């Protein structure tokens, strides 16, 4: 299901996936909010609250950060338009954030893990990611 929350400023978020294993197994050092480009069928499937982060991870490729092996199930009515459930998905961050994360992800024992997927007060999909170390 979908976890709804209105902030003290009247802004609504809809959390559709939470990486509970990352919260239990890692020390969260720093968090960032990334945008993400999703297809229409992916948005429909995310709104059904059935996505989890099992097997997913973040990796840089050519200076861009990707969320890899997140499984978003097919949309029931997508047919030939259904997305690739595990396509690589680029995370959209500020250049200054990307530069810092490229350094942090090279330190030993430090990795970049996805934490949450949610739709913000404009209806835009976001991924919260973290610089994290194993407990």
């Amino acid at each position: 299901s979908n976890a709804m929350k209105v902030s003290g400023w009247g802004e609504m978020v809809k959390v559709v996936a939470t990486n509970k294993k990352a919260y239990t197994d890692y020390e969260i050092l720093e968090t960032y909010e990334a945008g993400i480009v999703l297809t229409g069928t992916e948005v429909k499937s995310l709104r059904n609250g059935s996505v989890n982060f099992k097997d997913s991870f973040c990796r840089f490729k050519n200076g861009e950060l990707y969320l890899l092996n997140l499984h978003i199930p097919p949309y029931s009515h997508g047919g030939v338009y259904n997305h690739d459930p595990e396509r690589p998905r680029k995370l959209l961050l500020h250049k200054r954030e990307l530069k810092r994360l490229m350094g942090k992800v090279q330190e030993e024992g430090v990795t970049i893990v996805p934490l949450k997927i949610y739709f913000n007060d404009r209806g835009i999909a976001k991924v919260e990611i973290a610089v994290a170390r194993g407990k």
